[PDB]
């Protein structure tokens, strides 16, 4: 039985190039959880508590989803590297442009996981393709929530009235279509 | 055994000053309440219901905060002084101006009570900075909370559909960032 | 009624030496629990599951302790600067010598709250050393907690069964001396 | 309405070289499934009665994943060819060698699959390819728990206490990281 770069018992050698690749997409949504925090930040400062709820929640569940890669590396006995994380935005001049940042952060995110994905079947790694299917499913499912909230609050037109409203929809976990 | 000022066993005198100062901290509180009182007036003779509950309900536990200054004398052995009540502000010209003052008078509170405490620090008296600190922390949470209502009714800017979301979320209970 | 920096009403200003020492602070936790995590990978490499679980709840609790500040600035209208996370470090010689970063981390931490509340104290800001006083008792029972796990692994001496034995210990969740 | 080999309704063909090597496969899983029995048999001549117990439950899981195979060909309407059955090895000088042999087989188990996979693509039989994801997905998880049972057998470095303390882990059910 062989050893694998982190020293567990190897079941199947992984490319480094889709190591690599890995480890930089758990940067990406370690970065996209620190990013939901500045969000709720932002939301908070200014009463917004909904918002600032669901996006408190955001960030706590992308930190998970992040977890959730290193344990694959685990698994597949590679090397974890976990690195610099770097600051994230924290100004927006309004929620429909804070909103817009996170529906691109969330396409984003997916595009990363494509891009693992591409060079997983590149490898014939059957393995991670697998590993990463639900990832994309929910991937979708997240791009549609996003997508919904932020055309809710493009609807509103910036009026206050109207951003309470969907202010209390989030505060309740109303969060998707339906 | 020494008897104390009110006539009880005395465990430690307190200085005259810290003494006047506490006795003066009880005005300020009492007088806080009959403010939340008016408030709640002002509210309810224009149909904000919600923010007559909200401010009928700060009055009543203003005045807990107070008697539980008059506890902690009397557990000092101190006398208390129950003095004159001023009348309170009534009039304001919005409530947006209203939420104003009420911030204002919570901030105010807790200045005097850091006021007590620095002269407790200066006199040592250590019973009376562990008497305060649960007070101050509950005075953050009020100014915290009642930023939160302030900042909430100026989004509104006025508008009465808003304010009358506002006003429904006050009946319901929601009053802080969640 | 003044604004904060954040855009609050302000219920009273913070010194910017004092509010630049909070955010660095919550730099100091952020770091503890990217620190953890890295640290529970480490020993799920090893096939120590019981620390693994440990470590990974850890890194939990002590990004929320950093949360717990963000929200203390927001409730003094402050403004909030997430910075820069560093890499963490993940490569140790011995369980041993991951317990000892462990608690010297903890201790460190500790250290970084001392000098934020010695800071306060010159600046007469009795909001922030009542809102820190909590946070060092629970930095108290952390010290407590992971000197007592410190030691244990020590007393293992390096033993592989003992170390099984104190892996089994944390998985069931006994953490800490009753 | 065109009839398969099996006789079934035939809802789309497939390529002779995929079934071979489907049928191959689930001889690997009898293969697999015989082989834990005789480990569930080591283990109890040598009173490891928590091994016993754990070989003994994944004997009978081995087997439901070829029959799980078997259905799957039933339900392609192809013929199933059950095929002679080796005996498996019986002899091992440690408990650590016999577990290398179980995280090996398991790899195997999970590179036959992924042949299966690669010549499914190859033949574009789309409905093969979705049958077996789940099925890595599994492998992939039997993997990272029997790098866990090696490694920690691997740790306990031959010590019969240690060996001890893991055979009771595994007659309680912790068979995996946490």
């Amino acid at each position: 039985v062989a050893q694998g770069p982190n020293g567990r018992a190897l079941a199947e050698s992984m490319n480094p190039d889709l190591l690599s690749a890995i480890q930089q997409h758990i940067s990406i949504e370690r970065y996209a959880s620190v990013t939901f925090l500045a969000m709720s930040i932002w939301c908070a400062e200014r009463e917004l508590a909904g918002f600032y709820q669901f996006f408190d929640g955001e960030a706590k569940d992308e930190q998970s989803h992040a977890v959730h890669f290193t344990q694959y590396l685990i698994a597949r006995s590679q090397s974890n590297d976990l690195q610099t994380l770097d600051a994230p935005r924290q100004n927006w001049d309004s929620l429909a442009s804070l909103m817009a940042t996170a529906f691109q952060m969330e396409a984003d995110t997916t595009s990363s996981i494509q891009s693992v994905y591409a060079l997983a079947e590149r490898n014939s790694d059957t393995r991670t393709t697998v590993f990463l299917d639900p990832l994309i499913e929910a991937q979708i499912q997240s791009e549609d929530q996003f997508a919904y909230l932020l055309g809710r609050v493009k609807f509103a037109n910036g009026d206050p009235t109207a951003l309470l409203v969907i202010d209390n929809e989030l505060r309740a976990g109303q969060t998707q279509r339906g």
